[PDB]
Order: structure tokens, then C-alpha cells, then sequence
């Protein structure tokens, strides 16, 4: 079997990507980030404390038929960003875009950071990594892409976001008409538990590649791409203007400066980034100063292939015994 469905950025920006997921009998739609850097769904629900609620729909475990508690089982999960989130575990019925998964864990948050009250657009994660990093305790639980995995065409997803527009996620097959050329793989270390794997090098602008290889994830839940501080250094050095500012907390640069591609290497092939996707508009309304898309990975420790890359691609998770990542122009 195989299941598609429609993802919508969540603002003007391409700030984070929101998609239907319905949960539960009879069916409960929340909209749910895709997250391929964690391993954990996790929704907004009837549990969680009602001033941590601003808007989302929220999960009603004793309205569905088919929810059953998790006894003693309890998730905590922090994301890198410093935001969090913990509560106790349902199982139930999980549907994304036709394709359904019974006895899915459904984590229900009891308690969430300020960052995720304040988005009233996304009711919860659905993570994408390896099962190996879900927080569910005692008995770890397997992600959806993993228990639909059996059931699937194919072991694969891909990942079709758009730039400023709606994009695709697909399960099970391979559109070859969403695409240009051919699909590059490249091998996928899962030691970490993400969807690491390694690029072959940079080209800024119409200048010359530079043969470097550059270990990183594949992240649909970040929105920025973030590079060793030598490659962003090269990139921002090209914008007249540009400078890192400490109290903003990245690179900026003037809202009248026209920004350079940035290509990355997979294998042999390269995937450009338009100018235009760098641009992270004002930072702040009314300013001169803009904010930039790519910034130093260096506080982070590891580098981040985020919405800001992965946009400019048609993106393959092959879920194989041998997982591999897939890269095409589109
Ligand atoms: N989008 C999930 C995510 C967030 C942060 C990280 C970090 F910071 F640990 F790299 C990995 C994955």
C-alpha cells in the first residue's frame, strides 16, 4: 500500500511545514510537523495543561474507539533548539494521506515549552529518524515509518517541499514525474539515529567547487541550513554588507543586498540552492537588516541539511535494510 499527502509551510517565511494526520475512531485531524530529526509523535491533547494551550487542536483520547492508555509508559524529549515536551502514551489508530497504521503510539503531552504554545499552527511532531531515538519509557516504540514499513510498495518516503507553495509527502513508491534527471544515493549512517550521511562539497555563487566532505543529517524539521563556520564564512563574505551579530544571533545582512546560490554536492551531482531561499526577511518589523538562511553550525556540533536545503530538491528516504538518501533536481 501506499499513502500521499499535501504539506503547507506555515507562514510567509517556509518557517516550518504543517501536515494532516488523522488519528483515532472515528478520525481526529491534527495538523503535524514531519520531522525527520526525531523519532517521537507527539500531539497536543485533552492532557495537556490548559495554559499551555493557545489555539491547536488538541487529541481526545476518550473520544476514539480505538485508543488504549500505555500503561506506565512516559516520553520526555528535548529538541535542540532548547524546546520541550512530556506526558504518558496512547496507542491508536494512525492515518497520513490513505495510509493507516493500527497501534500506532501516540504520545500525549501533558506538558509543552513556550515555543510550541506559541505556534498555534502545529498540533504536534511526527518524527521520521530511526526508532532508536524515541523517549518512550520503559519500552521504546517504533515511529510510523517504521510500523507501516511492512505494509508499504516500498520502504521508502520522499520528501517534495515547496518553496513558498505546497508540498508532498509520499509513502511507498516513487513519483518520477515530481523530478528532473536522475536520483543520486548516497550512503546513510544510522550510528547517531538520524539520517546522517555525508555531502561531497560547496560552490557559492558561479564560483568553483570546492571538493570537501561535510557529514550532516537530513532534517525536514529545521528550518535553516547549518554549515561549519569555514563554508558560511565563504558564503556570507560574498554579500556586501554582511556581518555575524551576536545580538541577533547569526549572520545578517542588508535587506537590499541580492543574495548568491549555493550549491551542495551529493556524489557527483550537485543540488543548487536559488538566492532567494537564503532570504529570511526583516529581522524585525520595519528593519533594514535581514536575516540569513544559512548559518555556523558550530554551537550546534553537528551539521543540519534543513528545510532551507532539502526545498530545493525532490529528497528519497530509503528505508531499506541498507538505508540510503536520494537526491534529485526538481
Ligand atoms: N528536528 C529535530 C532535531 C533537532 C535538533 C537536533 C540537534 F540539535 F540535536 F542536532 C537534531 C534533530
Amino acid at each position: 500500500s501506499t499513502g500521499s499527502a499535501t504539506t503547507t509551510p506555515i507562514d510567509s517565511l517556509d518557517d516550518a511545514y504543517i501536515t494532516p494526520v488523522q488519528i483515532g475512531t472515528p478520525a481526529q485531524t491534527l495538523n503535524l510537523d514531519f520531522d525527520t530529526g526525531s523519532s517521537d509523535l507527539w500531539v497536543f491533547s485533552s492532557e495537556t495543561t490548559a495554559s499551555e494551550v493557545d489555539g491547536q487542536t488538541i487529541y481526545t483520547p476518550s473520544k476514539s474507539t480505538t485508543a488504549k492508555l500505555l500503561s506506565g509508559a512516559t516520553w520526555s524529549i528535548s529538541y535542540g533548539d532548547g524546546s520541550s515536551s512530556s506526558g504518558d502514551v496512547y496507542t491508536d489508530t494512525v492515518s497520513v494521506g490513505g495510509l493507516t497504521v493500527t497501534g500506532q503510539a501516540v504520545e500525549s503531552a501533558k506538558k509543552v515549552s513556550s515555543s510550541f504554545t506559541e505556534d498555534s499552527t502545529i498540533d504536534g511532531l511526527l518524527g521520521l529518524a530511526f526508532s532508536t531515538l524515541n523517549t518512550v519509557s520503559p519500552t521504546q516504540q517504533k515511529t510510523f515509518f517504521d510500523n507501516a514499513k511492512a505494509s508499504l510498495d516500498s520502504p521508502v518516503f520522499t520528501a517534495d517541499l515547496g518553496y513558498h507553495a505546497p508540498g508532498t509527502y509520499n509513502f511507498g513508491f516513487i513519483d518520477t514525474t515530481a523530478y528532473t534527471g536522475s536520483i543520486t544515493y548516497t550512503a546513510v549512517s544510522t550510528k547517531q539515529g538520524f539520517w546522517e550521511w555525508t555531502s561531497t562539497g560547496y560552490a557559492v555563487g558561479s564560483g568553483t567547487f570546492k571538493s570537501t566532505s561535510i557529514d550532516g543529517i537530513a532534517d525536514t524539521g529545521t528550518t535553516l541550513l547549518y554549515l561549519p563556520a569555514t563554508v558560511v564564512s565563504a558564503y556570507w563574505a560574498q554579500v556586501s554588507g554582511a556581518k555575524s551579530s551576536s545580538s541577533v544571533g547569526g549572520y545578517v545582512f542588508p535587506c537590499s543586498a541580492t543574495l548568491p546560490s549555493f550549491t551542495f554536492g551529493v556524489g557527483s551531482a550537485r543540488i543548487v540552492i536559488p538566492g532567494d531561499y537564503i532570504d529570511f526577511g526583516p529581522i524585525s518589523t520595519g528593519s533594514s537588516s535581514c536575516f540569513g538562511g544559512i548559518q555556523s553550525s558550530a554551537g550546534i556540533g553537528i551539521n543540519i541539511f534543513g528545510d532551507v536545503a532539502l526545498k530545493a530538491a525532490f529528497v528519497v528516504f530509503n528505508g531499506a535494510t541498507t538505508p540510503t538518501l536520494g537526491f534529485a533536481s526538481k
